């Protein structure tokens, strides 16, 4: 509260950490489901249905141009990305199943970086 400090974590080094992370998923072989907007003309049910469409390169934008306050919003539109996929696409089907490796593949990678 007012004028109680409580002790925060060094947050210098998250842009870079953020960054690397989404390198590394932008260069994963599951991760071309993901790399461009899903093009809403072109993918009948899909404008309607996801009301806050993400991607990798959407977030890389954001992230190069300070558009992150923190980390945690970082975070939340990686985890868009991947709530957005299961909304529209059986998992039992290769965009499902896409979304579900690359999903695992952040959170380690989430836990490693910035979980002690
Ligand atoms: N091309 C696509 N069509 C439908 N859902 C998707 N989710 C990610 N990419 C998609």
């Amino acid at each position: 509260s007012m004028s109680v400090k409580k002790p925060k974590r060094d947050d210098s080094k998250d842009l870079a950490l953020c960054s690397m992370i989404l390198t590394e998923m932008e260069t994963h072989e599951d991760a071309w489901p993901f790399l461009l907007p899903v093009n809403l003309k072109l993918v009948p049910g899909y404008k309607k249905v996801i009301k806050k469409p993400m991607d990798f390169s959407t977030i890389r934008e954001k992230l190069s141009s300070g558009q992150y306050p923190n980390l945690e919003t970082f975070a939340l539109d990686v985890r868009l990305v991947f709530d957005n996929c299961e909304t529209f696409n059986e998992d039992d089907s290769d965009i499902g199943r896409a979304g579900h490796n690359m999903r695992k593949y952040f959170e380690k990678k989430w836990t490693d970086t910035f979980k002690v």
